[PDB]
């Protein structure tokens, strides 16, 4: 058996969904990341009120490819005033560091069967950039991600 994730009682997770494939090369090159304004401030929330007592983590798929590509975790609070324009598209205000966990596609099919209470009953792989994840649901979808082959 496999009971680590089935014990973790603090930490937040969140859906992250980029258009851009570039963008998740060069996330996991530079251990950096960038929301909307909206996302950002969802982040930057739940990252400070965590206060360090947990992780933030960041279950990251691209739109449209039918899979999730890995998993990071929050490592720095946003700072909304750093360089424009060092995405694939200059849509982006500020950053925010992370650290890679896992990089590795998980398809749709290994999780369609997991669904959010807090997103209509809808499957946490029909989900919005930063929708947060129920905790009981998320240590469901870390198991899962990291039992695949
Ligand atoms: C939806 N989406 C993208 O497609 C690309 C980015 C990059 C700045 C990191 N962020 C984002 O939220
Ligand atoms: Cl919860």
């Amino acid at each position: 058996e496999n009971l680590y994730f089935q014990h973790m009682k603090h930490g937040r997770v969140f859906i992250i969904k980029s258009y851009s494939e570039d963008d998740i090369h060069r996330s996991i090159k530079y251990n950096i990341w960038c929301s909307t304004e909206h996302g950002n401030k969802r982040l930057d929330a739940a990252y400070r009120s965590m206060n360090g007592k947990g992780p933030v983590y960041l279950l990251f798929s691209v739109n449209g490819s039918g899979h999730f590509c890995g998993v990071a975790e929050m490592k720095s609070a946003v700072d909304y005033n750093t360089c424009a324009g060092v995405w694939s598209q200059d849509k982006w205000k500020g950053r925010f560091d992370v650290r890679w966990i896992f990089v590795k596609d998980v398809p749709n099919s290994q999780l369609r069967h997991i669904r959010l209470e807090n997103n209509e009953n809808k499957p946490v792989t029909n989900s919005r950039d930063t929708q947060e994840v129920p905790l009981e649901k998320a240590k469901q979808v870390l198991k899962i991600i990291a039992s695949y082959k």
